[PDB]
Protein backbone atom coordinates (compact mmCIF):
# COMPACT_ATOMS: atom_id res chain seq x y z
CA UNK A 1 0.00 0.00 0.00
CA UNK A 2 1.13 3.81 -0.47
CA UNK A 3 2.06 4.95 3.02
CA UNK A 4 1.49 8.96 3.77
CA UNK A 5 3.95 10.72 5.88
CA UNK A 6 1.69 11.46 8.31
CA UNK A 7 0.07 7.93 8.78
CA UNK A 8 3.90 7.12 9.30
CA UNK A 9 4.41 9.16 12.21
CA UNK A 10 1.54 7.85 14.01
CA UNK A 11 2.98 4.20 12.94
CA UNK A 12 6.66 4.96 14.29
CA UNK A 13 5.34 6.92 17.79
CA UNK A 14 2.84 3.89 18.59
CA UNK A 15 5.94 1.40 18.00
CA UNK A 16 8.44 3.15 19.37
CA UNK A 17 5.96 3.41 22.59
CA UNK A 18 5.23 -0.27 22.69
CA UNK A 19 9.12 -1.28 22.27
CA UNK A 20 9.98 1.28 25.01
CA UNK A 21 7.49 0.08 27.64
CA UNK A 22 8.90 -3.33 26.48
CA UNK A 23 12.18 -2.76 26.80
CA UNK A 24 12.36 -0.44 30.07
CA UNK A 25 14.09 -1.58 33.05
CA UNK A 26 14.85 -4.97 31.07
CA UNK A 27 18.10 -5.94 29.43
CA UNK A 28 18.22 -5.08 25.63
CA UNK A 29 21.99 -6.66 25.57
CA UNK A 30 23.29 -3.07 25.14
CA UNK A 31 26.90 -4.78 26.92
CA UNK A 32 27.21 -6.13 23.42
CA UNK A 33 27.61 -9.99 24.65
CA UNK A 34 25.88 -13.01 22.92
CA UNK A 35 22.28 -13.29 22.55
CA UNK A 36 19.81 -16.14 21.61
CA UNK A 37 18.04 -14.97 18.23
CA UNK A 38 15.25 -17.15 16.70
CA UNK A 39 14.70 -17.48 12.75
CA UNK A 40 11.79 -14.71 13.33
CA UNK A 41 14.76 -11.79 14.69
CA UNK A 42 17.01 -13.17 11.75
CA UNK A 43 14.24 -12.45 9.30
CA UNK A 44 13.50 -8.96 10.69
CA UNK A 45 17.09 -8.18 10.34
CA UNK A 46 17.92 -9.26 7.05
CA UNK A 47 14.59 -7.21 6.05
CA UNK A 48 15.87 -4.38 7.60
CA UNK A 49 19.40 -4.90 5.09
CA UNK A 50 17.20 -5.48 2.06
CA UNK A 51 15.40 -2.10 3.23
CA UNK A 52 18.85 -0.48 4.01
CA UNK A 53 19.77 -1.64 0.22
CA UNK A 54 16.81 -0.38 -1.43
CA UNK A 55 16.47 3.60 0.75
CA UNK A 56 19.86 4.20 -0.42
CA UNK A 57 20.02 3.27 -3.85
CA UNK A 58 16.54 5.42 -4.34
CA UNK A 59 18.28 8.67 -2.37
CA UNK A 60 21.56 8.32 -4.99
CA UNK A 61 18.95 8.11 -8.01
CA UNK A 62 17.29 11.64 -5.73
CA UNK A 63 14.28 9.43 -5.55
CA UNK A 64 12.44 10.46 -2.44
CA UNK A 65 9.32 9.22 -3.35
CA UNK A 66 10.78 5.63 -4.07
CA UNK A 67 13.11 5.79 -0.84
CA UNK A 68 10.45 6.69 1.53
CA UNK A 69 7.94 4.20 0.24
CA UNK A 70 10.51 1.31 0.40
CA UNK A 71 11.39 2.55 3.96
CA UNK A 72 7.90 2.96 4.84
CA UNK A 73 6.83 -0.57 3.85
CA UNK A 74 9.78 -2.29 6.00
CA UNK A 75 8.23 -0.53 8.70
CA UNK A 76 4.55 -0.33 8.52
CA UNK A 77 4.29 -4.19 6.54
CA UNK A 78 6.88 -6.12 8.05
CA UNK A 79 8.27 -4.54 11.58
CA UNK A 80 5.00 -3.49 12.99
CA UNK A 81 2.78 -5.67 11.08
CA UNK A 82 4.41 -8.68 11.80
CA UNK A 83 7.65 -8.79 13.67
CA UNK A 84 6.02 -6.64 17.03
CA UNK A 85 2.78 -9.28 17.17
CA UNK A 86 5.95 -12.03 16.39
CA UNK A 87 8.09 -10.88 19.42
CA UNK A 88 5.13 -10.98 22.21
CA UNK A 89 5.33 -15.22 23.16
CA UNK A 90 8.72 -14.12 24.27
CA UNK A 91 8.00 -10.60 25.53
CA UNK A 92 5.53 -11.62 27.52
CA UNK A 93 6.14 -15.42 28.94
CA UNK A 94 7.80 -14.90 32.61
CA UNK A 95 9.84 -17.87 31.49
CA UNK A 96 11.38 -17.22 28.43
CA UNK A 97 14.51 -17.97 28.76
CA UNK A 98 17.14 -14.81 29.60
CA UNK A 99 19.03 -15.16 26.27
CA UNK A 100 15.59 -15.18 24.48
CA UNK A 101 14.51 -12.39 26.04
CA UNK A 102 17.97 -10.81 25.71
CA UNK A 103 18.04 -11.13 21.73
CA UNK A 104 14.41 -10.39 21.46
CA UNK A 105 14.59 -6.96 23.07
CA UNK A 106 18.21 -5.99 21.30
CA UNK A 107 16.34 -6.92 18.03
CA UNK A 108 13.45 -4.93 18.86
CA UNK A 109 15.28 -1.85 20.04
CA UNK A 110 18.15 -2.21 17.05
CA UNK A 111 15.65 -2.48 14.60
CA UNK A 112 13.45 0.72 15.65
CA UNK A 113 16.95 3.23 16.25
CA UNK A 114 17.71 1.96 12.58
CA UNK A 115 14.22 2.67 11.17
CA UNK A 116 14.48 6.10 12.75
CA UNK A 117 18.06 6.99 11.28
CA UNK A 118 16.85 5.69 7.66
CA UNK A 119 13.82 8.05 8.40
CA UNK A 120 15.00 11.20 9.42
CA UNK A 121 15.96 12.40 6.10
CA UNK A 122 11.88 12.31 5.58
CA UNK A 123 10.69 12.90 8.91
CA UNK A 124 13.42 14.82 11.22
CA UNK A 125 11.77 16.21 14.16
CA UNK A 126 9.80 12.86 15.25
CA UNK A 127 12.65 10.51 14.38
CA UNK A 128 14.91 12.85 16.30
CA UNK A 129 12.24 13.09 19.35
CA UNK A 130 12.13 8.97 19.28
CA UNK A 131 16.04 8.54 18.90
CA UNK A 132 17.37 10.68 21.23
CA UNK A 133 15.18 8.59 24.42
CA UNK A 134 15.87 5.29 22.58
CA UNK A 135 19.78 5.66 22.04
CA UNK A 136 21.23 4.60 25.47
CA UNK A 137 19.24 1.01 25.31
CA UNK A 138 20.88 0.79 21.44
CA UNK A 139 23.98 1.31 22.23
CA UNK A 140 24.37 4.81 20.07
CA UNK A 141 25.84 7.28 21.49
CA UNK A 142 26.10 10.96 19.99
CA UNK A 143 24.31 14.43 20.51
CA UNK A 144 21.71 14.50 16.89
CA UNK A 145 20.42 11.87 14.59
CA UNK A 146 21.16 13.75 11.47
CA UNK A 147 24.74 13.79 11.84
CA UNK A 148 24.62 9.87 13.07
CA UNK A 149 26.51 7.16 10.29
CA UNK A 150 24.18 6.54 7.64
CA UNK A 151 23.30 2.96 7.90
CA UNK A 152 25.47 -0.04 5.39
CA UNK A 153 23.70 -3.38 5.02
CA UNK A 154 25.73 -6.02 5.89
CA UNK A 155 25.96 -8.73 3.42
CA UNK A 156 26.49 -11.72 6.11
CA UNK A 157 22.94 -10.67 7.70
CA UNK A 158 20.73 -11.51 4.97
CA UNK A 159 18.81 -14.29 6.23
CA UNK A 160 17.01 -16.40 3.31
CA UNK A 161 16.15 -19.58 5.08
CA UNK A 162 14.49 -17.49 7.95
CA UNK A 163 12.79 -15.61 5.77
CA UNK A 164 11.12 -18.42 3.85
CA UNK A 165 10.74 -19.80 7.32
CA UNK A 166 8.65 -16.68 8.88
CA UNK A 167 6.53 -16.51 5.05
CA UNK A 168 5.47 -19.85 6.05
CA UNK A 169 4.68 -18.63 9.35
CA UNK A 170 2.32 -15.69 7.53
CA UNK A 171 0.77 -17.88 5.13
CA UNK A 172 -0.07 -20.29 8.16
CA UNK A 173 -1.40 -17.48 10.68
CA UNK A 174 -3.54 -15.80 7.44
CA UNK A 175 -5.12 -19.00 6.89
CA UNK A 176 -5.98 -19.63 9.98
CA UNK A 177 -7.17 -16.14 10.70
CA UNK A 178 -9.21 -16.63 7.10
CA UNK A 179 -10.99 -19.31 8.09
CA UNK A 180 -11.99 -17.53 11.96
CA UNK A 181 -14.12 -14.79 10.03
CA UNK A 182 -15.41 -17.48 6.83
CA UNK A 183 -16.95 -19.11 10.06
CA UNK A 184 -17.78 -16.26 12.40
CA UNK A 185 -15.67 -17.75 14.88
CA UNK A 186 -13.65 -15.30 17.64
CA UNK A 187 -10.35 -14.28 17.33
CA UNK A 188 -10.37 -15.62 21.07
CA UNK A 189 -11.39 -19.12 20.87
CA UNK A 190 -8.51 -22.16 20.79
CA UNK A 191 -9.14 -24.28 17.84
CA UNK A 192 -7.49 -27.44 16.62
CA UNK A 193 -5.30 -27.25 13.34
CA UNK A 194 -4.59 -30.53 11.27
CA UNK A 195 -2.39 -30.23 8.10
CA UNK A 196 -2.58 -32.39 5.74
CA UNK A 197 0.31 -33.02 2.59
CA UNK A 198 2.90 -32.00 4.75
CA UNK A 199 6.52 -31.47 2.98
CA UNK A 200 9.14 -32.34 4.80
CA UNK A 201 10.60 -28.40 5.34
CA UNK A 202 6.99 -28.21 6.49
CA UNK A 203 7.51 -30.53 8.96
CA UNK A 204 10.75 -28.63 10.30
CA UNK A 205 9.13 -25.30 10.19
CA UNK A 206 6.24 -26.16 12.45
CA UNK A 207 8.83 -28.04 14.90
CA UNK A 208 10.34 -24.80 15.02
CA UNK A 209 7.56 -22.79 15.43
CA UNK A 210 5.18 -24.61 17.27
CA UNK A 211 4.39 -22.86 20.38
CA UNK A 212 4.17 -19.49 18.90
CA UNK A 213 1.74 -20.88 16.29
CA UNK A 214 -0.09 -22.21 19.52
CA UNK A 215 -0.04 -18.75 21.10
CA UNK A 216 -0.72 -16.38 18.41
CA UNK A 217 -3.15 -18.35 16.23
CA UNK A 218 -4.89 -19.23 19.58
CA UNK A 219 -4.74 -23.01 18.87
CA UNK A 220 -5.72 -25.62 21.30
CA UNK A 221 -3.61 -28.09 18.93
CA UNK A 222 -1.85 -28.46 16.21
CA UNK A 223 -0.19 -31.61 14.63
CA UNK A 224 -0.05 -33.20 10.82
CA UNK A 225 -2.27 -36.09 9.91
CA UNK A 226 -1.03 -39.31 10.61
CA UNK A 227 -0.09 -41.35 7.39
CA UNK A 228 -3.33 -43.48 5.80
CA UNK A 229 -6.13 -40.92 8.58
CA UNK A 230 -9.07 -40.32 7.11
CA UNK A 231 -9.12 -36.29 7.68
CA UNK A 232 -12.49 -34.59 9.62
CA UNK A 233 -14.94 -32.89 7.83
CA UNK A 234 -13.01 -28.92 8.05
CA UNK A 235 -12.64 -25.81 6.94
CA UNK A 236 -9.68 -25.71 4.86
CA UNK A 237 -6.70 -22.96 3.44
CA UNK A 238 -3.46 -23.18 2.12
CA UNK A 239 0.35 -23.06 2.85
CA UNK A 240 1.66 -23.60 -0.86
CA UNK A 241 0.82 -27.32 -1.37
CA UNK A 242 0.20 -27.80 1.97
CA UNK A 243 -4.02 -28.19 3.35
CA UNK A 244 -4.84 -26.48 6.55
CA UNK A 245 -7.70 -27.77 8.06
CA UNK A 246 -10.12 -27.05 11.14
CA UNK A 247 -12.34 -29.58 11.65
CA UNK A 248 -15.70 -28.41 12.24
CA UNK A 249 -16.77 -30.75 14.79
CA UNK A 250 -15.90 -28.31 17.32
CA UNK A 251 -17.20 -24.91 16.44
Amino acid sequence: AHHHHHHMCNKIWNAANFVIENTDGQDTGVNGEPVELSSVDRWIISQLQRTEQEVTRQLDAFRFDLAAQALYEFIWDEYCAWYLELVKPVLWDENAPIERQRGTRRTLIRVLETALRLAHPFMPFITEEIWQRIKGQAGKEGPTLMLQPWPVADEGRIDAAAEGDIEWVKALMLGVRQIRGEMNISMAKRIDIILKNASPSDHRRLADNEPLLMKLAKLESIRVLEAGEEAPMSATALVGDMEVLVPMAGL
